[PDB]
């Protein structure tokens, strides 16, 4: 297991999100679905000139999986996935130009929904999750797990769980006061409100239901 420090302003932002009350938390799901959609676009365009890039799975889609027993909401996609280097670089160690401006905007009363416009959309996960685990598989790298409960660092390790062919799974270990995001109707209404124009199928597990479509 390897441990990495978040870039200082990203650590500051995470602390702010965790320790300051914001309403409109539901936008975390929009932000994670947008990341899945971007990752799906990436592999889709790569496959146009190299169809073998889909040998690890031709289906391009997003699954939403609430688990009441474990108190987790998982967002799974069959997108491009992240290499080990991608995880380390893109999910915490590299500065984002908009972080300080976003924190200033929040102090001045901006809605937390603006997070994506400032280039730090992923960190919305910490509005509702005490811990986030990201399991990811990119072509020509092994499967990896990134994890953080905030507090300034994250870990990366090779994953020995169930193999994914290709893509990313973001596992949200929800705070005890945010279990509404495990409910079928709640998830449906947030997807309808915020993610209605995503151009890939989105499936909800309750047994299994295509949204919606
Ligand atoms: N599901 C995923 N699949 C592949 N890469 C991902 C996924 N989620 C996040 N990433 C990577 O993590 C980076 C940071 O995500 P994020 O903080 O959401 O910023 P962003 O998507 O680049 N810009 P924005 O969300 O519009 O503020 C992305 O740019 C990707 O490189
Ligand atoms: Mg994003």
């Amino acid at each position: 297991v390897e441990t990495f420090a978040f870039q200082a302003e990203i650590a500051q932002l995470m602390s702010l999100i965790i320790n300051t009350f914001y309403s409109n938390k539901e936008i975390f799901l929009r932000e994670l679905i947008s990341n899945s959609s971007d990752a799906l676009d990436k592999i889709r365009y790569e496959s146009l000139t190299d169809p073998s890039k889909l040998d690890s799975g031709k289906e391009l889609h997003i699954n939403l999986i609430p688990n009441k027993q474990d108190r987790t909401l998982t967002i799974v996609d069959t997108g491009i996935g992240m290499t080990k280097a991608d995880l380390i670089n893109n999910l915490g160690t590299i500065a984002k130009s908009g972080t300080k401006a976003f924190m200033e905007a929040l102090q001045a009363g901006a809605d937390i929904s603006m997070i994506g416009q400032f280039g730090v959309g992923f960190y919305s996960a910490y509005l509702v999750a005490e811990k986030v685990t990201v399991i990811t598989k990119h072509n020509d790298d092994e499967q990896y797990a990134w994890e953080s409960s905030a507090g300034g660092s994250f870990t990366v390790r090779t994953d020995t769980g169930e193999p994914m062919g290709r893509g990313t799974k973001v596992i949200l270990h929800l705070k005890e006061d945010q279990t509404e995001y495990l409910e079928e109707r709640r998830i449906k209404e947030i997807v309808k409100k915020h993610s209605q124009f995503i151009g890939y199928p989105i499936t909800l597990f309750v047994e299994k239901e295509r949204d919606k479509e």
